[PDB]
């Protein structure tokens, strides 16, 4: 037997005895992902066929994939009639859905993460976080400022050697791989659980001069294990989706802490950190800022940044112990 | 207008007054690359059918798509009636082509490079180097033990966010992107030249305790520039084709020097180092082991390894100077 | 805005306040169609790659597309958990679904009609008819012997110049075209209605010597209009799905009456005639055996044959008047 | 092994000691055919964006995919640098290639044949005929007014249940099927030969009142065989490429003789009749107007029409004998 994302989502909706609004929401996001996947695998042939350049300027008629993807996602969520407020990396303010197409869900997303490095063909992806409209007030961007802990569903689509949709909900994480021949996501990893301890650390060491004492010490341990065990391997694709997915599948740790130029980290809280933290915790892993759990942070701005350390529970705990080791001696 | 790889190869063969053998050899590689690309984009799906039940156990790594990809390349190369000797990373001995299908080219290739990175969907690729049999003797392993400097054609196929075929010949380097809809590689970057100086360094710093003094001093200088400039950003996909292609496009430096387990480096000279070195040099970059030019090494073993440092000339030269500074002490 | 089959079916299910069982059934049939479409567009490359021949013999390991498609459809309907009894052109007896995967729906289908002429690449398709389990008895093939008039849903997938899924339900006929790039059926014709009168007649005239008086007279009228109007055009693809779809879109009439070798017509009642009659009537057209409406026939055998005349209401009525013109003078 | 069209063409060019111009011309056609095929399989979708609002109105028929397909062929042919004169069914005058892109071949083609059959998704195709400029003069329309007998290459692409490219040259006829997954045409039928006698006749019998005595007597004989054999089955897709390809594969006869509106037939001699006639003859079949061989007609108008009867030799000869029997009275 083979399970398609479409069937899995439908059956989960039925068991949840939902009204079918969330199901439509997920179906819509899935369709969006397939369209973005198709475009990504041919990005260079589009950004050139219809004029091009070397700079980074988007217009009206001819716009980059980044804008395209964002337009596609928004259009599909508004058409699902399941949302009321949308938050995107590409929009300064939150998008309030038209009353006539208004649903009860709030969606935070990164339409095409790592796109800034699409030129070198490195993996890129789409990150999403879904919230249930809490208050009865009129839809507003405050509705998208709920802590990750209130997430009903979260995940990402990774456009790497293959395209994958990782979906996490209250009962677990499942990975579905896209078969481009039939346009169907096939379940290939059920109820994923990250291993307790890994052997790979992921961080941009070019910021070494700006790292805090704890991180500086942790990296040294990975290279020079005091107990003389085997040093960890290092991997840093430069694309959050790619690095996190590898962490999820092979275990280990991924880090993007605060430093000099980034006193509060670089990764965005609403559509980058929370979703990834949610997937991690649902997989038995940890996601912390180094002092507090990411999902517990109280968001104050939709574009707020946040430090993030995540991955295997033992590796993250080890780093947590180092942070605790530092303070006011 | 829009130039397809098929048209570009044919016209180059015509200008060179070739008998068509090499043109046919290249046509065959392109076809094989498309087939591998299609398989890669759904590798996880092709699987799932009762494998065994492994987790880590340091041992077997031979994946199914690895062998199939190899068999495809071999079958396609023999069928081209343009080769006499084949060297694959998957075959312990050189493959000698039967008399009837024998041509005059020697092909060294890595069918599907990027081992520890398919299960996590990291970018992977196919690497190739082509030599003209420089002998009147009966075809044998010796015909493949030529220095990279003798290559008449070299390149790689990168299965990343998109699929790219990069071809380098005497005339220079060109990048063609695969449009999966029509099965045609479209020329998207002509006569590629590498940036004289980059701002990214690429290496697995996990082997830090095993690095020689030159590499060690170099890494520190990238993190703590003595001239107080902005430090280099770090990137290491863990897939040679992915890391090298980013070096080609964004510039900078890629490094895989000798370490404990790899006293002479890890990367294979014939089908990993040489092709990448040839591409870099045709693009105006440099490829050194730290002491000598990769392309000028005369191999004695088809599976011989070699340390490699490649990328922007100013970046590679700066490291070269460190090496000779220490050697001058 | 653009409507996908997936969304249309979901929204229709919700408005119908269904439990989601029929929705899953249609989603499953849709997925099946995409897989069959993919195989059909490459049929000749499969029936050859894995051995071949000229005869018509299927085995165990290597079976023809016909069997493949049938295996795919059955497997997908049993996995939808929405059916209890299945009737296929390829199976002598009805298939009683396993209790554990038993649903309330009865499905009659022609997995790959016109496949016998796949060799010439003529259009082929998949026909389906869906019934609601009436009695409370144990599932049996008598459950599939309901008159077409009891159809809840019916339609077909046409694999022609493009792939199309035509779905008919109580409120109308809608056509969705498959976009092979994203694996999605896009709504392209809403609530289809056949024109009142056409200008094309479709029948195999090679059976002229075996036609009854009425049909012989009707064909003469189309070629030699008594009122000297323009003679109708003739079209006969030889594939029911193709001929009917054209009739639906361009109007006119399609005929496969009884003759010599076929005293009761050739086309099957359960998975060929009824579904097409249902689509026709739902589109404002007519489907008659020449004396009685197809949907009103009381099926007595799952493989029963039946004469069928269908298409524009005025063209079919005209022929009905001719039949009435003949009897016992 | 598996032979791709790309490899088959190249090797044939090599055996012929061609300079590569014709090989490049054929490579270009193949690429264009793949692009048209992809568009065709989703033509209905490419549309939908505010056309106008027509129903029947005997007038405009020029579809959008018709022009785009034509522009593609032209652009692709000029870019091949192998042609000097082009004749398209869509251009009122011959297209003369600019000096810089001028080669020595003349190409007559029908970009997307199958007018009254795309909206109903009937099979459609692309037809082509290639001539060597047999003149030292300045390229002009005259270079295309050669008799079919002078063709150096002819064929068609059929977008049916699958996409097939049929190529005929002095050596014979070969059929290649397009694998849309890898964008390669696979040789599936080598040195095709037509059945000496078929059991299918193909004609639009709607013009019955306009048929000459020979065609009339022939049709009756197919329905009421004087030797009491089984009558021929009838087939008429309404798309020349579809009907002709079935004639090639199953054998039999295809007919489109002169009628009222078409006193000299409907089908175009240069880019419809001749290519199909050349294919038939290279396959051992016959192609006649009823009085003379299609390939021996010297055209005087590039858009000239001609009656055509083609297919199995015994079937075509039997009709030929009827024609001469009447002419002998
Ligand atoms: N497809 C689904 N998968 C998982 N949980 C679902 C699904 N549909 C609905 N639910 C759950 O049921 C709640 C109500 O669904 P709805 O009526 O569609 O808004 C959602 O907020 C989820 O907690
Ligand atoms: N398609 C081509 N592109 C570039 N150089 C070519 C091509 N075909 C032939 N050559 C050159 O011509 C030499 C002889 O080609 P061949 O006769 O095909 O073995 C090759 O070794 C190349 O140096
Ligand atoms: N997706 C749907 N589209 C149209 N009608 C539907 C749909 N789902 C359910 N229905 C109608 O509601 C009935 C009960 O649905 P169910 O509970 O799924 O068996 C069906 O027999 C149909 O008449
Ligand atoms: N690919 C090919 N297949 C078949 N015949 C070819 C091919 N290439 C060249 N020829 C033959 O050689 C002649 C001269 O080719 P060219 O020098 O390319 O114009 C053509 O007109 C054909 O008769
Ligand atoms: O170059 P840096 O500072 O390491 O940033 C890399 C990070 O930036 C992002 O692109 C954020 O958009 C992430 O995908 C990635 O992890
Ligand atoms: O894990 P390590 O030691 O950094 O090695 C990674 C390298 O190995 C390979 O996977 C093959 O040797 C390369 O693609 C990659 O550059
Ligand atoms: O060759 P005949 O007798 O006209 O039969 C054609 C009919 O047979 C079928 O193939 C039945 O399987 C129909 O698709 C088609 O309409
Ligand atoms: O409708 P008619 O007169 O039979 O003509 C159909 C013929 O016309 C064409 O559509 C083009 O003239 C051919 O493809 C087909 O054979
Ligand atoms: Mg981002
Ligand atoms: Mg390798
Ligand atoms: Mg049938
Ligand atoms: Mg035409």
């Amino acid at each position: 037997n083979i399970v398609t994302l479409t069937r899995f989502v439908m059956e989960e909706g039925r068991k949840a005895r939902g009204t079918g609004e969330m199901t439509q929401l997920l179906n819509s996001l899935c369709t969006a992902v397939k369209a973005i996947s198709t475009a990504v695998r041919k990005a260079g042939i589009l950004h050139l066929y219809g004029i091009a350049g070397s700079t980074n300027v988007t217009g009206d008629q001819v716009k980059k994939l980044d804008v395209l993807s964002n337009d596609l996602v928004i259009n599909v969520l508004k058409s699902s009639f399941a949302t009321c407020v949308l938050v995107s990396e590409e929009d300064k303010n939150a998008i309030i859905v038209e009353p006539e197409k208004r649903g009860k869900y709030v969606v935070c997303f990164d339409p095409l993460d790592g796109s800034s490095n699409i030129d070198c063909l490195v993996s890129i992806g789409t990150i999403f976080g879904i919230y249930r409209k809490n208050s009865t007030d009129e839809p507003s961007e405050k509705d998208a400022l709920q802590p990750g802990r209130n997430l009903v569903a979260a995940g990402y689509a990774l456009y790497g050697s293959a395209t994958m949709l990782v979906l996490a909900m209250v009962n677990g994480v499942n990975c579905f791989m896209l078969d481009p021949a039939i346009g169907e996501f096939i379940l290939v990893d059920r109820d994923v659980k990250i291993k307790k301890k890994g052997s790979i650390y992921s961080i941009n060491e070019g910021y070494a001069k700006e790292f805090d004492p704890a991180i500086t010490e942790y990296i040294q341990r990975k290279k020079f294990p005091p107990d003389n065990s085997a040093p960890y391997g290092a991997r840093y694709v430069g694309s959050m989706v790619a690095d996190v997915h590898r962490t999820l599948v092979y275990g280990g740790i991924f880090m993007y802490p605060a430093n000099k130029k980034s006193p509060k980290g670089k990764l965005r809280l609403l559509y980058e950190c929370n979703p990834m933290a949610y997937v991690m915790e649902k997989a038995g892993g940890l996601a912390t800022t180094g002092k507090e759990a990411v999902l517990d942070i109280v968001p104050t701005d939709i574009h707020q940044r946040a430090p993030i350390i995540l991955g295997s529970p033992e590796d993250v705990t080890e780093l947590l112990e180092i942070y605790q080791k530092h303070a006011a001696k």
